[PDB]
Parts: C-alpha cells; structure tokens; sequence
C-alpha cells in the first residue's frame, strides 16, 4: 500500500501569481487552480480531474519547483 495522495504538483519551476480556488471548492477536469509564471508566460495549472479542493499548499508569490505539491484534492 501507498496512500493515494490527490496532489496536483508543479509541472515546471516558476512563481505562483494567484490562486484561483479555495478549500472546499468543487473543481472540474481542466479547471484552473492557480496561475504559475514560467517560460515567460502566465500558465494556468489545471485540475487533472473532477473533485473538491482539500488543501492549498502554496501562496501567491511563492517560488516552486517541478513536482512540488501545489493543491491537494479530496
């Protein structure tokens, strides 16, 4: 067993510009969860599935790296 962690991680290094959801929000596949500044663009990071936002692990302005947990889904 490994506990399945429903965590959305950064696809690439960057800076969190804004968070588009709140704990408890219902989300759909493809829905923007936050905006990441990377590759000289503001990239919306999508939810990979339908679900509920359980926890927000980063704050606006935070620098993240590849694979770093950003949002946990319920």
């Amino acid at each position: 067993m490994v506990v399945s962690e429903n965590v959305v991680s950064a696809p690439m290094p960057g800076k969190v510009l804004r968070v588009l959801v709140r704990v408890g929000d219902r989300v759909r596949v493809g829905q923007g969860l936050l905006v990441l500044e990377a590759m000289k663009m503001e990239n919306e990071i999508p939810s990979p599935r339908d679900g509920v936002v359980k926890r927000i692990l980063v704050k606006e302005g935070e620098a993240v790296d590849t694979g770093q947990p950003l949002i946990e889904l319920g």
